[PDB]
């Protein structure tokens, strides 16, 4: 009877895949409560002149849905 | 013309794997209206001493959107 | 050596998963022979007012073929 | 940085596949915004006497998520 | 308690994707009853001179078991 | 820091689909510890006179390495 | 224009992998025409005091439906 | 003996998918010999004010290679 | 009733995929009991001067668990 | 025949990714010879207050097995 | 450091699928220099009157990229 | 419309899996113009006395192509 639900979000950053992923999260924080697990489905980036520019991530959010 | 959305949910029991199933549709049945189907795409489950815990059902879960 | 086929058959049943799968299974029984194994493709089904109207088990059925 | 988000929507019509994945966008025009683009998740369709009666297309589209 | 059957069949059009899709529903709707959806599986074609040649759509066609 | 094995096992049964878990389950607890979750990866299973005779679930159980 | 079928077909041999295929397609030609081409899906087998006892080669056969 | 490579190609286009996929075909032919056979991998587009501004199909494309 | 694991194994040999097979079954055979079956999962290789210097099979080798 | 076995586990960091295949490799090392390569086949994580609590990477480790 | 590229290559051959791998990797060794792996996609032919006419094996050729 | 090609490359390094992806993109710029994107495919690696030996993330790298 815990029913949780899944949200497809993609965290990007200048930085490297971990900054993506709690780019992604940090937004989620702001709306979504009781955050429980992430799933990683892809990554990708663009191409700049220095190599990568922007790392990003695609990523399964689960939390628990309230009840009611 | 019509256009469906599809969500993810996560379904729990301890039950088995349609309780879990039913305990998906029964939530999504509270705020969503014109549920038509949906998809299972991963069975897992928690242990314990006495085997399975809880039964974990992650589907997808389709309805018919309303107009604007 | 033997050979076999597939078929790809999709039961249904408001009782439950296992009852999908039976009635696939009891289907087949009717008209093919040497029936031997079945492999689970998709899970699905249709909602109604009370939750799960129908579950839908879309299976692949091996039989040996004669000759 | 950016934080993108992607919802699965499902686009009909009985014309075919182009106007199927219009239809769904249409949709999400109304009421989402800094929609940037679409994946293809499956095609698939109902059958009715004069062959295809409606195309059906699974996308996932992905969207800008706005500050705050 | 009805079961379903799917077959795989792949259309061929030199028009384009709905008209292989449609030429494989036409086909089936000859000698099958009770066809009832159709899944998309790979899309592929061939090349000629002036670009695809024939487009080709494998598809899965499922229809509901008489008894 | 902790580190987790998946053992991948097939469970089977007369009964159904959860009776199938059960029995890899209730195996892997007699030798193994700290049994925490189990994916399932495949369900298929046999057939005999009555329709299905055995149910397989094939699935990978997680647990915790010990020091 | 041109309609084909492909059947699901699973050939064994205890001689080996081509073996295998030539059985399944042997069997195949002696009821269908038009047989075009093939694909293997599947190679698995069974085991006995010799190593293997019997490969399976699963693979799906198209050809090309006639006219009424 | 003959050997063909496979190369990986996106189309582009305004207008639908059949133009997108015959873009791609076109470079091709400018520079490639003996293009046989195309595999749609994935569609994807762009969104712009009036809904679709770009269509884009991945697709391999086959040709036998010259000795 | 029964249980069965699966564990995964590499093959390898110069001679061919067979020999690759074989090889992985004959090491199993020599610790494990009750082998039943096997699925091949992925094929690959080395490249040398002679062309493929070893083929790599890798499958999961599935058996009977002891009481 | 050389012949390679593949074992399933996982790697968990609070640190990053890269810790927690180091984790894994590091626990693999104190029991297990002639590890060879490694393929990453999942990566998740669970979420706490701060973001990400545990990157979970699950990797199949493949080694040569010896010979008996 | 090192990089590499892949790149997929179909081998046709009429004797079996070993010599269609081999064809293909003494295309690649023709014109490309430290060819090191091969992973088999796909396994698929054509079919004649004797049963198969060409075996075909769709793989990817890993070599190091020089400077 | 403009054409895309998209190029199989494998990075390597031992520093991490950023690293690896960077090496690829550097390598890429050396002869390739207009790169736009990348996807990572797989991750793997090979393992020596302290863990980590090699990161290796094959990806895919997607260019503009010129007109001809
Ligand atoms: C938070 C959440 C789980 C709550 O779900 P919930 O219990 O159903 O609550 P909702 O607000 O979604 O209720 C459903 C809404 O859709 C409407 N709705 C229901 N059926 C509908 C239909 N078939 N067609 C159109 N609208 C429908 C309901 O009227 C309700 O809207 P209303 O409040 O204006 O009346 C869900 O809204 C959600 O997951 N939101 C997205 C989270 C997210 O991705 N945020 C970004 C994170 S960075
Ligand atoms: C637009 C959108 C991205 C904004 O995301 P957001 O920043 O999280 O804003 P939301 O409206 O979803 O806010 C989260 C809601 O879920 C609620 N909520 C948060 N956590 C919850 C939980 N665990 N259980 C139940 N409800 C929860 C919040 O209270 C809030 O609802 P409220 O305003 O009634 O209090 C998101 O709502 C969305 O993707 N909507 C669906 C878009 C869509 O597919 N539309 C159809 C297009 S055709
Ligand atoms: C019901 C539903 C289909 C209706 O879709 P909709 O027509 O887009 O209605 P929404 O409420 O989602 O409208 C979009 C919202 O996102 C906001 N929004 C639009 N674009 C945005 C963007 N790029 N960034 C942030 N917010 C955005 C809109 O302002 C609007 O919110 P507002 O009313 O506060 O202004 C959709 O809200 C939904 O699928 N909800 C989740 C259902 C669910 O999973 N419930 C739990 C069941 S167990
Ligand atoms: C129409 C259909 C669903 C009916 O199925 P059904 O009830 O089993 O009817 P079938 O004709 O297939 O009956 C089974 C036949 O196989 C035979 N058979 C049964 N087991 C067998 C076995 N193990 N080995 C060889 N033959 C066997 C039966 O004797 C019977 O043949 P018979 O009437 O000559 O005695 C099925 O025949 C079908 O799907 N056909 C293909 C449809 C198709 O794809 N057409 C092209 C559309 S474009
Ligand atoms: C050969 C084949 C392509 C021809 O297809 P076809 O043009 O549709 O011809 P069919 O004989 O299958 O005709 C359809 C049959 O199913 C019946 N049928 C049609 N719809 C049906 C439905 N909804 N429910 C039950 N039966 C149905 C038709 O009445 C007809 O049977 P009938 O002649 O007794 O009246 C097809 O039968 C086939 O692929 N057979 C299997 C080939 C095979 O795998 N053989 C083994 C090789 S090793
Ligand atoms: C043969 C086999 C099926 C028997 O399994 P089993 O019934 O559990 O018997 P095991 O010997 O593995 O017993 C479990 C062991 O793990 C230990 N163990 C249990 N839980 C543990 C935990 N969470 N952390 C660390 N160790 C644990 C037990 O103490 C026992 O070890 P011990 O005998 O040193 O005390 C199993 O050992 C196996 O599949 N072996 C590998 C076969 C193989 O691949 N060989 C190569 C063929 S080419
Ligand atoms: C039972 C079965 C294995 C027997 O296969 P088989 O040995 O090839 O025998 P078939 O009856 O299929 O013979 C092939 C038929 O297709 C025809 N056929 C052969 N090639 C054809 C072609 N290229 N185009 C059209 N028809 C063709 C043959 O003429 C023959 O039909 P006919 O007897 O009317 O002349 C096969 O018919 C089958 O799998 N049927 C479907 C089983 C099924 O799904 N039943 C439903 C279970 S609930
Ligand atoms: C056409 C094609 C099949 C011919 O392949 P080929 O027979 O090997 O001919 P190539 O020109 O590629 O020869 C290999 C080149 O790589 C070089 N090379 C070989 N090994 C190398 C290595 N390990 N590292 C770097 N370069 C290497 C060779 O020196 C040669 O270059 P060079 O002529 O400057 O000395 C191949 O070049 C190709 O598929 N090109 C891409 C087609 C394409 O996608 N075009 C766009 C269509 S829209
Ligand atoms: C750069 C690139 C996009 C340009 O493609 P293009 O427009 O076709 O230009 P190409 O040089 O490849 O032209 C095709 C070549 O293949 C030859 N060719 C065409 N068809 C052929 C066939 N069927 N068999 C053998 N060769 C053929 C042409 O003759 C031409 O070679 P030539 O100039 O010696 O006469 C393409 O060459 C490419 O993607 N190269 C590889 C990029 C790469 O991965 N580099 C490494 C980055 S780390
Ligand atoms: C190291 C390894 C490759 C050696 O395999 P091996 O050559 O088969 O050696 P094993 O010890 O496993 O021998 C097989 C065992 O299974 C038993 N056995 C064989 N068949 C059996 C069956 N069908 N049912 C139950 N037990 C069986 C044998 O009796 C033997 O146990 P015993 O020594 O108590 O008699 C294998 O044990 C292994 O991969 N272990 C797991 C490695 C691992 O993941 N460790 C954790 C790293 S972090
Ligand atoms: C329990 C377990 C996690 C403990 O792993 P571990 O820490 O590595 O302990 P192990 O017993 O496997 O130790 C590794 C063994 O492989 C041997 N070994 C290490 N590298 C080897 C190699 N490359 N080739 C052959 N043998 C090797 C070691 O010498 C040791 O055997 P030994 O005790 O006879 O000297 C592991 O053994 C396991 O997962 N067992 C299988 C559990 C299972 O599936 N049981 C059935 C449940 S129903
Ligand atoms: C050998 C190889 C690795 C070397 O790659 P490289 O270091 O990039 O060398 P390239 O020849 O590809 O150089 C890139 C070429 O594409 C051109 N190019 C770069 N960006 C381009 C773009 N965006 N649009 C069009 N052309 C472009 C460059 O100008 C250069 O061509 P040029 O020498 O005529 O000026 C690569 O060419 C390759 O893998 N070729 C195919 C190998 C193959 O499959 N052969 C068949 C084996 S059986
Ligand atoms: C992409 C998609 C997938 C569907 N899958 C199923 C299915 O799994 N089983 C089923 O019975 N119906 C399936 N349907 C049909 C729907 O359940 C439903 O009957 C149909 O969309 C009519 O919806 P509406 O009456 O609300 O307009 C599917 C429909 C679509 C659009
Ligand atoms: C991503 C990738 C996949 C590989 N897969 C295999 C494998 O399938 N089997 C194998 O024996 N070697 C495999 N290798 C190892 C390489 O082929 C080779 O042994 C190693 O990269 C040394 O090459 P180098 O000397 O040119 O640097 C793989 C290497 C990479 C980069
Ligand atoms: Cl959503
Ligand atoms: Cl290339």
């Amino acid at each position: 009877g815990k029913v949780y639900k899944k949200v497809e979000l993609v965290g990007t950053s200048e930085e490297g895949l971990e900054a993506a992923i709690q780019a992604a999260l940090a937004r989620a924080r702001k709306t979504l409560r009781h955050l429980d697990w992430f799933e990683v489905k892809e990554i990708a980036g663009t191409i700049g002149e220095a190599g990568v520019k922007e790392y990003q991530v695609v990523l399964e959010v689960g939390f628990r849905l309230e009840e009611t």
